[PDB]
């Protein structure tokens, strides 16, 4: 038993809710919150901008030190950093950005990072400003992630489309 509340169960291991991942993180304090990161960990907008703003820019400060030491992530890759006031840890995961021409097949590789964590609060990778079809993203999530994932979908209209079309 865990503290996530109000989720619809999609599969054995995937759950979904119409929620602001920032508010959800603030209430649950999950072990892991997933950020929709880019390779530079520049948290300017979308989920990343929202999460970073909620940390009062501490996420960005930590991220800049990470990049200065290690260089950029790979598309499809990830790193574990602090969760600041939102979670124990933040798993920064880079899904392909369609608006940069990145190969959508890398979406499966991106979701594979979730399997290194038993339970996660997460957005749909490559959705929103990353330009992928969120229905496709949900399908890849369900077919790739084997650990327990609680998906927060900000847009109510999208949440209902995701639920009603889910196979
Ligand atoms: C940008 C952005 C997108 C989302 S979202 O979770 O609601 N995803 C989503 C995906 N595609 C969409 N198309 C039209 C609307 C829409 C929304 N956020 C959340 C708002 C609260 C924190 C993060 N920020």
């Amino acid at each position: 038993v865990n503290s996530f509340s109000g989720y619809l169960k999609l599969t054995d291991n995937v759950y979904i809710k119409n929620a602001d991942i920032v508010e959800e993180a603030k209430k649950v304090k999950p072990t892991v919150v997933v950020n929709a990161a880019n390779v530079y960990l520049k948290h300017g907008g979308g989920v990343a901008g929202a999460l970073n703003k909620a940390t009062n820019n501490a996420m960005q400060v930590e991220s800049d030190d990470y990049i200065a030491t290690n260089g950029p992530l790979k598309v499809g890759g990830s790193c574990v950093l602090s969760g600041h006031n939102l979670a124990k840890h933040c798993l920064h995961v880079v899904g392909p950005n369609v608006n940069k021409g990145e190969d959508i097949q890398l979406l499966k590789s991106a979701y594979e990072n979730f399997n290194q964590h038993e339970v996660l609060l997460a957005p749909l990778l490559s959705a929103g400003i990353f330009g992928a079809d969120p229905i496709h993203s949900l399908r890849v999530c369900v077919d790739t992630v084997r650990t327990n994932v609680y998906l927060a979908v900000f847009d109510k209209n999208l949440y209902d489309k995701l639920v009603s079309s889910f196979l």
